């Protein structure tokens, strides 16, 4: 008779899980903002009559 | 009497759950716009005045 708990604390503190799925960090870039703009510059078109 | 080593038990090696804040953030601002089309001006020799 004498000794008590053997300081054997064993339950995991906060249950591991170092996982960063999917989003993780900065997954594939968001949308590529389309760039419209002027088209074929016909400046000074054909000569009329 | 008090038996030693009764399994003190506890939370050894505290931990931390997973996570992943990588999720899509801010993409590029509006793509380069413009005025597509007849990017030109009056043509060539025409009805004189």
């Amino acid at each position: 008779g004498a000794p008590g708990a053997p300081g054997s604390q064993g339950a995991p503190g906060l249950q591991g899980a170092p996982g960063a799925p999917g989003s993780q960090g900065a997954p594939g870039l968001q949308g590529a903002p389309g760039a419209p703009g002027s088209q074929g510059a016909p400046g000074l078109q054909g000569a009329p009559g």
